[PDB]
Order: structure tokens, then sequence, then C-alpha cells
């Protein structure tokens, strides 16, 4: 159905493995449901060593991704994409992501993501190459890679068949406890609710639960949110547990 | 020196490779400045079809880590870290990731990590098991590893011989704009201050350049930090020039 397309700069295109080969995301690929295709800079340099790095003007340690073999991956991405295809840059100057903005991207038939290393890229590439540029949070990593992958594994959720945070109704609201066998574990009991068989109680309690597990870790969550009836309800309720 | 140990809970270990064969990252392995070492829960099962997940006390759609394997490569991973490791769960309910959070987890000499898949692990095991919880984002992914790769990336960055957001004294500020050959690329040119070989203008050029962008983008961190006096005088050369 709504298959996608991702397109990757990256001197590291192994790397990408980690996502297209294992999980719900290999089965995403294997299924055609996901294509993750992949350009290495290092393959459009025609110097004897490949350099793939150059030197920043102005002076300062660190280098940069050479301009040349960085654009000629970008413009082969873009001609083989087609029409449409979005391309991202991914560093801590960028947008930051959050699961509004997975959603956003997830609209994309096509995408095109360029991993930088070292110390950046050109500002004229961003200028003139970038439709978009992204944050997958505010912390500095070794290479746009794992950015890329991250990407990527959160649109993928979005594809149709690949399944069976922010924005019942609880979108926007924390993940509630969760349960399993054995019945008792280091003295610690399942809630008996859940093993009531009442629906009705049991999806109370989840909402409930996730509705105090916002107020108490990210209560600036809250406020982002109109609940509803039945949510000022039962996180009244926890609000007045917690304070008895 | 100050070399690293992460020990990794995780039922596709070979996702690691994304970080322990590449890059910087696959440099400080190499160079044993950073040891991850991983611990697979199928490897703890009894049973012939090696199963690692179980179904949810309430129902609902979804399965979770089944208990017993999970516990067991926890249990495994804390004897082999010895004393002091901190054993770290990683999902949306967690704290959220900043470079400040980095610096923190940075000051273990040991970490364990543990990566989920499915729905989640039991409640009773994060109550009994884990020490810290983290985010990377908020943001739902597939599974626990991209997170715990993005966190030993980012920590790795603080291990002695490693390399050569937030948080001169530009820590806190996004970073400034970079460029390197040609002088002159569609028609765009080099910044003349980049070429004019004066060192304090330069350093002048890019600290004005930092706090501009993060004044545009991020105006927020701003309001964090205590700007030093040559800070506000750029920032208000910036904003003058914007306004003009
Ligand atoms: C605030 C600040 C201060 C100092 C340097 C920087 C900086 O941007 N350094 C360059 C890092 C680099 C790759 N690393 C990444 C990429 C993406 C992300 C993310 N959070 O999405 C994180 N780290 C280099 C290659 C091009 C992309 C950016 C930022
Ligand atoms: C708000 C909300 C709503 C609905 C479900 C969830 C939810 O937590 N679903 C379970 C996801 C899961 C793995 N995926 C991850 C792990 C870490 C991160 C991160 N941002 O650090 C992101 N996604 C399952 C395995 C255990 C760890 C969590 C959260």
């Amino acid at each position: 159905g709504s298959h996608m397309w991702i397109g990757v700069i990256s001197l590291f295109p192994e790397m990408f493995k980690a996502i297209t080969e294992f999980g719900v995301t290999g089965r995403a690929v294997k299924h055609n449901l996901l294509k993750v295709e992949c350009w290495n800079p290092r393959d459009f340099t025609f110097d004897k060593h490949k350099t793939v790095d150059d030197r920043p003007y102005g002076g300062g340690p660190g280098m940069l991704m050479m301009v040349q073999p960085l654009r000629d991956a970008i413009h082969t991405a873009k001609a083989a994409a087609g029409e449409g295809a979005k391309v991202i840059y991914l560093s801590p100057q960028g947008r930051k992501l959050d699961q509004g903005g997975v959603t956003e991207l997830a609209q994309n038939q096509k995408l095109i993501l360029v991993c930088g290393r070292y110390e950046g890229i050109d500002e004229r590439l961003i200028q003139t190459e970038i439709d978009e540029e992204w944050s997958i949070g505010d912390y500095v990593l070794t290479g746009g890679e794992l950015p890329a992958m991250t990407l990527i594994d959160a649109v993928a959720r979005f594809i149709p068949g690949v399944l069976g945070a922010s924005a019942s109704f609880a979108d926007g609201l924390l993940d509630c406890p969760h349960y399993t066998r054995p019945e008792v574990l280091e003295g610690l009991t399942v809630p008996p609710v859940l093993m009531s068989g009442h629906h009705e109680e049991i999806r109370k309690w989840r909402l409930k639960q996730s509705l105090q597990r916002t107020w108490l870790r990210r209560p600036e969550l809250l406020e982002g949110l109109a609940l509803t009836d039945e949510q000022r309800k039962l996180l009244k309720e926890a609000q007045a547990e917690h304070n008895s």
C-alpha cells in the first residue's frame, strides 16, 4: 500500500543494516513496505585516496564534509528519487523531532536523509540542497546516521502493514504500566483489576495510570492537551489519591 | 584512561555493529577505549522455540518481553559488570536526554542498557532491576536498541582519546555555520571574515552567528543561559541587524 522509499547519503551505509536486517523494520524491508537506498560520498570521489573531508575556512580544529563528493551523492539520490522527494539534513540545529513531527514526515512517500560526519557540512549546501533541517534531540553525536535510523524507524511504524511521546483518547500521554507472567514477582503482585476480566475497569485503570504518570513525570505535556471529561475526572482522582 | 564499559541487553545484538564497527565509535572499540558487551534474552530461554515474548495481563493487543529470559539476562550482565554498574531502561517514559544528561551519564565507568522490544517490559522488573529510566526524545520507536546506540555514541565522545544541543563560552548555543572549498558555490560566497586570517574577528563572528541562530530557532535555550558581557553585546548586534 502506502509504501515508503527513503534515500540515505552516508559514509557508513553498512550502519543501516541495523534497521534493514532486524525486527519489525527488517520485515518491512523484506516485504517491500519500506525501501532504504544508500549512496556513499566516497563513491563520488576522484582522487587516489578517496578524500571525503576538507578543511574549514577560518581555521579552527576539525574537518568538514568535502563539498564535491557530498553534492554529487545528493544529486544522484535526487535523480533516482524522481519528483516529490523531501531532502532532510539531520543535526542539532534542526527542528526538534517529536511524535507530531514523525507523523508529519510520515506523510511523505519519498525522503532523502543526508547524514554528516566530522564537524558538519558547508552552509551553502544546506541552503541549496536541503529542504528541511531536523534534530532527534538536544545532544551531540558523532554522525547523522543514528539520527537518520531513528527517523526511519519512527516513520516506518506508520506504513500500513508494518505493525499489527506526544500527539482511550490517550494520544499525548505517557504509556501505562504493563504486566505479564508470573502473577507474583519478587513479592510484587499484579494489580487485581488486570485479572478481573472487566474490560471497562481495565481500560479506565490504564488511562488513569497514563494520566497520573504524565502528571508526575512530564506535567508540561498535560498543558498541551484538551483533556476529555473522563480524563479530567480520572486525573483528579489520581491527584486526590496522591495527596491522600 | 577513563575507558568505559557498556553492557547491553538486546534481542538484536548485531544491531550494535553499527556503532562498534564504524567511525569514531568503531575506533574507540578497536583501541579499547570503549567496550560494548551484549547479552541476548533468547540465550536464556529453555523452551524448544526459544520464546522471548509473553501476553499482557488485562488483555489488549500486543505482547511484552517475557520476564524470565529478560530477568536472567539482566542478572548475568550485572554479575559481569561487578560493582558500580548503573542499569538504564530506555523508553519514552524516561527522563528526556539532553547534553547535560549525556555528561551526567558519562561520569559512569560502567552502564548496563536494557533494550526492550514489543509493547514493553513488566513494571515490576523496572522497579526491581532498573536504576534509571531515560528517553532519547518524545517519539515512539520499534525497540530500545536505537536509543541505546544513541546514548552510547553520545557518551563515547567524552572518553579521553575518542575525539581530538545544550550545556567562546558557547556551550548551550546552537553551532555556527561552517564553510569549506570552493570559495564560490552556486553563486554563494564564503563570508570574507573567514578568509581574513583575523583570528579574533573570526571567533567573534562564529559566536555571534551561534547567538543569532539560537535566538531565531530556539529562543527558549537562551533563557536558560547566563550570557557573558561579550555574548550580550553580540546578541544585541545580531538583533539590531535583524531588525534593520
Ligand atoms: C549544539 C552544537 C554544538 C557543537 C556542535 C554541534 C554540531 O552540530 N556538531 C556536528 C555534529 C554533526 C553530526 N552529529 C549529530 C547529528 C545529528 C544530531 C541530532 N541531535 O539530530 C546530533 N549529532 C556533524 C555532521 C553533520 C550533522 C551534525 C552542535
Ligand atoms: C508515549 C507512548 C505511547 C505509547 C507507547 C509507548 C511506549 O513506550 N511503547 C513501547 C516502546 C518500547 C520501545 N520503543 C522505544 C524505546 C525508547 C524510546 C525513546 N524515545 O527513548 C522510544 N521508543 C517497547 C520496548 C520497551 C521500551 C519502549 C509510549
